[PDB]
């Protein structure tokens, strides 16, 4: 048993709700949560943007001396740092951006990363801004994730469609 509310079951190991995932993080305090982040770890919009924000920056304080150190992340890849006020951990990890014209097909590398811990807080990879299809990125997590994952969707519209439709 876990302390997550009113998600709704999709699979044995997926979850899903509409909901702010910075608030999420805040009322849960999850052991992980993800960051929908860039190679460069520059978070400037988005889940990364609205999540760096409510951490008041030292998120990208931190990011900014993981590359200094390290160079990049690769697409498809991951990093663990800290999860500041809202989690234990953050796990950064990088989806395809389609419109930056990076390969949709990295997508499920992508969400392997997730295999690594035990529970999650997750975005769907690759969405929103990113510019991939939403309920492909879904149907991609459904069949990559196989440990336990709750997905905050933001758009009340898009969540909405991702249930009606998923198979
Ligand atoms: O306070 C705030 C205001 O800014 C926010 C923006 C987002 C956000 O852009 N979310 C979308 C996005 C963007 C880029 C990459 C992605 O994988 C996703 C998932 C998708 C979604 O979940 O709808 C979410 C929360 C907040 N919170």
């Amino acid at each position: 048993v876990n302390s997550f509310s009113g998600y709704l079951k999709l699979t044995d190991n997926v979850y899903i709700k509409n909901a702010d995932i910075v608030e999420e993080a805040k009322k849960v305090k999850p052991t992980v949560v993800v960051n929908a982040a860039n190679v460069y770890l520059k978070h400037g919009g988005g889940v990364a943007g609205a999540l760096n924000k409510a951490t008041n920056n030292a998120m990208q304080v931190e990011s900014d001396d993981y590359i200094a150190t390290n160079g990049p992340l690769k697409v498809g890849g991951s990093c663990v740092l800290s999860g500041h006020n809202l989690a234990k951990h953050c796990l950064h990890v990088v989806g395809p951006n389609v419109n930056k014209g990076e390969d949709i097909q990295l997508l499920k590398s992508a969400y392997e990363n997730f295999n690594q811990h035990e529970v999650l807080l997750a975005p769907l990879l690759s969405a929103g801004i990113f510019g991939a299809d939403p309920i492909h990125s879904l149907r991609v997590c459904v069949d990559t994730v196989r440990t336990n994952v709750y997905l905050a969707v933001f758009d009340k519209n898009l969540y909405d469609k991702l249930v009606s439709s998923f198979l």
